[PDB]
């Protein structure tokens, strides 16, 4: 079969070429400028991989984000991805998507903010305009007083940040198991819950999400939000439709201010710890908001730790209720599903129910590669999998990110969008850190700008924009992309090759 | 309405899940009534341990480092059942790493003319010298007999030898916390034993111990990688590879004539992939000759040693294609270690492409295979079994939580797989039971039971290199062992009725 080296080379290159064509982005044809940028990216990628391989040292893009963040930021591939327009971030949580630094430097400088140390020795924050809060399990102190008496305000503010962020130490070392790091993650939300549900802080925090995401060259976001319970200084507690209206008004003002930004849409989330009786009411609520806020309210999702809590099947009559009405109602679902290392259990079989329920996208889908028939349904229906790589590493599904279970999905061209999940919780950027690790760890050394470009286009093409909005957003994205290519050729001194 | 009732929903759900069950390894097996009684007990135990980890929020011990899991698994019913179970064959083993370090200590280092020294890295080394102490090149050699007699504690002395040689004295994931640190320790182990284990009578007896130990773990057949080379006598005489093969052939014949309940052994010549292509060319020609003159005992050729930093298959391609280019062609079988890596799109994982273009009979490890869909197709189409060595892949730095092992998605697609132990002597594993336990508990799901075990066992004979007559006989023998195991198991676990 191979009398000479040319025949062997031809067969080898046919097989390898077939796989390169099959994977995400493999059918893209780059133009001549894109090819110059691609050649540089591929030279850079090869040099870091070959150094790790042949000089026998760890591959930094795949280690704990705690260790790799400060390392990746100085490299050309990272700087290119930082400049690159991302399209959309489609998997985000609204209390976890702006900087803890803003909570500290802005929110905790507002009037009537209190702090206490809880019984686990973490700081909690809240607002009370009607006296200090009751000493229920902790002793509340006015932040303004504690800060002014600290003797070192910079250290005091840095201590707040350090006590709240999950990247203050390496979570893989400090919280070295799934349930320990989920204990720390849940705790983070408890620390901020009081302050971040105060209505004007909540409003301004959401506006900060939009500002930070635009600043990372993201033009569109879909965000999970609980919507409900925002409270005023006088103790007024608002309902979920108010919370939705609040976000709508902020988004409209943001898009008026920044016509280079496509905007935002919202998914109602509820934690999967509640009785089925209550989930039923949240489904009904979501049916009403979907009918009355078409094109801003998207649908429903169930969140919180997947392994120990209620499965989709545990809520199946609630989730089937819209489809069973006369006439039927198609309430879109965005289920977090298969965020687990388990196989053949109630947890990863959530992926089956997600498909039976016609999920528009799947959150995480870490277990999906263990399910060949679910993979085929995902591919044939075009159900995008929202892949959140830093989240899956820090929250205990994988250590070396080259073992991330989405790499084999991308190799088969399962539809995938990259997102950051909870970037504010662990000091990530809106998209650039997660896109970097996806690019360096979840695809191969010979995968270049075509993969980046496809993942960026995917985030618009599998968004929940209607077809007209998608066409408008792609025109804007194409203009950004063209500017990014020209700028990059100038910046990396590539124009003459 | 697609699902107006619970029955309509569960019908669809169960057909989908069942369709995946039929597709995975073992999915077409129909257990008889006795097998079903045992299977029901295995599945109750499996669910009990998984549900405890999941709902009581504690780590799943079958998936943690073997250093931690070994003593815990050994007291459990599922482990004890797998221990009693006939394994069929171990198809991926190295002949200097497949018997107990305890035997090296209690037997080999009690022989005349055995010397020890501490090397510059503070590790003990052992060798044989018939003339006097070896030249004190980078260490000071001392007669082991004298050192033992003067230790002041013989049992502590022997225990220290074992502790200084074993990779399971501490947890390698802690003590050597990177791929290249643990490969440094693994390489060191071979250097520690190399002198003593290449002395001819010790090497003969160590190979016999491999056979005895594997038989004792209810393994009836082995295929073994060996260098065959450099076996040396007390007077300094160094034997050629053909002598090493003839030596193993005689040990094997005596063993099978002693034990009709054991099917036997066959040998694969291995060469380390750090050598110049001229050396590999000589070993390829050697392998052609031994394949011709020892049919049915000499199987073919393999390249071993660390895959990432050393020479690729393509680096030796002129040598590896040489048999097929003879007139008339000569079809030298290959059993390449391939894709034992976390890299993607590099020279290392593309070894999988060359392994299939060179018509490999089986592939060793294939850890990267799930990232290569076109290679998967060829592996399935041609029946090229992947030798999966789960404890080895964890301890030697490819994966931490074995539920992330890259063979679980292969098994879910019914890629042909055999489980093996690789270097069980190096880290105190049993011949097969520990690896079979971690494969069963980590690489398939909670609802996968005795049918998966039975299929992996049968696979190890079906994808052995036995000829038609041998294989028919071995499968009849395996069936008999299996029936005895089922009957004994029902009595032992009080499952009758
Ligand atoms: C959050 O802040 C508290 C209060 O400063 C930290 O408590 C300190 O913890 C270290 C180590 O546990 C001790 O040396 C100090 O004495 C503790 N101080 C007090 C007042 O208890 C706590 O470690 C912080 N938690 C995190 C996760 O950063
Ligand atoms: C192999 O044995 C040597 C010699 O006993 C060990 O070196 C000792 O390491 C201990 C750690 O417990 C030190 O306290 C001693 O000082 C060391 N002794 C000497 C003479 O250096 C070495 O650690 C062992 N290596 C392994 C991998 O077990
Ligand atoms: O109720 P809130 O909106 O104030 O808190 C946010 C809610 O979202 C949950 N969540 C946030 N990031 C994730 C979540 N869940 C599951 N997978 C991991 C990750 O993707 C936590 C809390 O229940
Ligand atoms: O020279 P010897 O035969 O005495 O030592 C054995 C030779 O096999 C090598 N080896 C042993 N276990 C494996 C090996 N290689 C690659 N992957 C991991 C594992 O599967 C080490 C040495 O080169
Ligand atoms: C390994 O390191 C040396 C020295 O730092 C460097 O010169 C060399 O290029 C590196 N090798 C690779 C393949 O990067
Ligand atoms: C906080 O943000 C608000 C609204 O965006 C702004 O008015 C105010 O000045 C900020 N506070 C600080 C301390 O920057
Ligand atoms: C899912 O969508 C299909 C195709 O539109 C529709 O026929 C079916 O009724 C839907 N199923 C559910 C459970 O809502
Ligand atoms: C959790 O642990 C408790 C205490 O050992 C035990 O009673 C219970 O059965 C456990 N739950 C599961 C599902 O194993
Ligand atoms: C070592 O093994 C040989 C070969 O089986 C046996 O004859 C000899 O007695 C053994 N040595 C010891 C100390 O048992
Ligand atoms: C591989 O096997 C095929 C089919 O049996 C045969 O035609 C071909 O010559 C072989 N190629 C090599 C390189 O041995
Ligand atoms: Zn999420
Ligand atoms: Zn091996």
């Amino acid at each position: 079969r191979f009398p000479t080296m040319d025949e062997y080379t031809n067969a080898r290159e046919e097989l390898i070429g077939s796989e390169q064509y099959l994977r995400v982005g493999g059918s893209i044809n780059l133009n001549n400028k894109e090819k110059k940028l691609n050649q540089f990216i591929l030279r850079e990628k090869r040099a870091i991989i070959e150094n790790s391989r042949l000089n026998k040292t760890q591959y930094i893009p795949a280690v704990s984000f705690f260790l790799s963040k400060s390392q990746m930021e100085s490299t050309p591939i990272f700087k290119i991805i930082k400049d690159m327009p991302k399209g959309a971030a489609l998997h985000l949580h609204d209390t976890a998507s702006a900087r803890i630094d803003w909570i500290v430097s802005n929110a905790t400088y507002r009037d009537h903010v209190y702090m206490c140390m809880d019984q686990d020795n973490f700081v909690r924050l809240t607002v009370s305009g009607t006296g200090p809060p009751a000493n229920s399990g902790c002793e509340w102190k006015l932040v303004e007083t504690e800060r002014a008496n600290s003797g070192d305000i910079a250290a005091f503010d840095h201590w707040l940040k350090s006590n709240i962020s999950l990247l203050t130490t390496d979570p893989l070392v400090t919280y070295p198991s799934l349930d320990k790091v989920w204990g720390r993650f849940d705790k983070h939300f408890s620390q901020l819950r009081g302050i971040i549900y105060h209505t004007p802080i909540r409003r301004d925090y959401y506006r900060q999400i939009l500002e930070e995401f635009r600043s990372d060259n993201v033009q569109y976001v879909e965000v999970r939000s609980s919507l409900s319970g925002y409270y005023d200084l006088d103790g007024t507690v608002h309902d979920p439709e108010y919370g939705l209206q609040l976000y709508k008004a902020v988004t409209e003002e943001f898009v008026r201010t920044y016509p280079d930004f496509s905007g935002a849409k919202i998914i109602k989330s509820t934690a999967r710890v509640k009785p089925n009786t209550d989930i039923f009411n949240d489904v009904k609520l979501s049916m009403d908001l979907y009918k009355r806020y078409p094109g801003f309210f998207l649908g429903f999702d169930l969140v919180a730790q997947e392994d120990p809590n209620t499965s989709l099947l545990g809520y199946i009559d609630s989730l089937l209720y819209p489809s069973r009405q006369n006439p039927p109602v198609s309430l879109p679902y965005y289920f977090h599903a298969g965020e687990t290392n388990w196989q053949g259990t109630e947890v990863d079989y959530n992926l089956v129910d997600a498909l039976l329920l016609n999920a528009t996208r799947i959150g995480h889908g870490f277990a999906l590669i263990k399910h060949p028939r679910v993979i085929e349904l995902v591919k044939s229906r075009g159900v995008a999998v929202e892949v959140n790589p830093v989240s899956n590493q820090l929250l205990g599904l994988v250590k070396d990110l080259r073992n991330h279970a989405a790499a084999p999905l991308l190799a088969q061209n399962v539809p995938v969008v990259i997102s950051s999940d909870d970037p504010g919780v662990w000091e990530a950027l809106p998209m650039s850190h997660d896109m970097y690790v996806a690019f360096m760890d979840l695809v191969g050394e010979d995968a270049g700008l075509d993969v980046l470009k496809q993942l960026v286009w995917n985030s618009i093409q599998y968004s929940s924009m209607n077809a007209t909005e998608k066409k408008t957003a792609l025109k804007l994205l194409q203009a950004k992309w063209n500017n990014f290519i020209n700028d990059s050729l100038i910046k990396w001194k590539l124009t003459n090759k």
